[PDB]
């Protein structure tokens, strides 16, 4: 592979984010200001647990939508057989919206967006599950002290897509190939903007695993089903 064709799936991988990635960081950055106020804080500890997790459940169904939309246009993805792909995209699609979300995330107030404006931790005390809410904060306010750039971004959650140590994989060494070559364009574009840096401090591979995991399990606690199963009905 040539540097030609290194640069190219570089810039492949970051226009394929950039179609994908649902909330524009401009966007983001701007509504920092437009913080909830107490009564719409109160407002949202009010509401049924029912009703929490169906919100949460119809953003998180929306947000999975755009990560496989991002997966399907990563070069080799489609060329792999649909149960490849189903099992990369099983833990790895939610494994990427988590990821994403250190964009909606401000460390300074340590606030998230959420339905339009940015609010803290308390604003989903309805949903009964505290530790999980904690565990997202803190997993986003590392992220955030990296400061990502959106090409690292791309170039970060096709790595975590595109991942040959995943369960009952059939094209095992074709996923090798494909995240061998993800992972060259990574380092060349780290080296070129002078970040390489960050990779020793990437979040640990099974910390991200881990805390998808946990998310799923309750997911699906509250009778909801697998991101999965929602996703293959498209
Ligand atoms: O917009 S969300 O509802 C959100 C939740 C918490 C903080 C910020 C934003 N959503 C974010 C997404 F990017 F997916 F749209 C989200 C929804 C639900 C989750 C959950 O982790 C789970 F369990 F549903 F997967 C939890 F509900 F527990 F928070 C996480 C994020």
């Amino acid at each position: 592979a040539s540097l030609t064709e290194i640069e190219h799936l570089v810039q492949s991988v970051c226009k394929s984010y950039r179609e994908t990635c649902q909330l524009r960081l401009e966007d983001l950055l701007r509504q920092r200001s437009n913080i909830f106020s107490r009564e719409e804080v109160t407002g949202y500890q009010r509401k049924s647990m029912w009703e929490m997790w169906e919100r949460c459940a119809h953003h998180l169904t929306e947000a999975i939508q755009y990560v496989v939309e991002f997966a399907k246009r990563l070069s080799g993805f489609m060329e792999l057989c649909q149960n490849d792909q189903i099992v990369l995209l099983k833990a790895g699609a939610m494994e990427v919206v988590l990821v994403r979300m250190c964009r909606a995330y401000n460390a300074d107030n340590r606030t998230v967006f959420f339905e339009g404006k940015y609010g803290g931790m308390e604003l989903f005390r309805a949903l009964g599950c505290s530790e999980l809410i904690s565990s997202i904060f803190d997993f986003s306010h590392s992220l955030s002290a990296l400061h990502f750039s959106e090409d690292e971004i791309a170039l970060y959650t096709a790595l975590v897509l595109i991942n040959a140590h995943r369960p009952g994989l059939q094209e095992k060494r074709k996923v090798e190939q494909l995240q061998y070559n993800l992972e060259l364009a990574f380092h060349h574009h780290l080296s070129k903007t002078h970040r390489q840096s960050i990779l020793a401090k990437l979040p640990p591979k099974g910390k991200l695993r881990s805390l998808c995991s946990q998310h799923v399990e309750r997911l699906q606690i509250f009778q909801h089903l697998h991101p999965i199963v929602v996703q293959a009905a498209f």
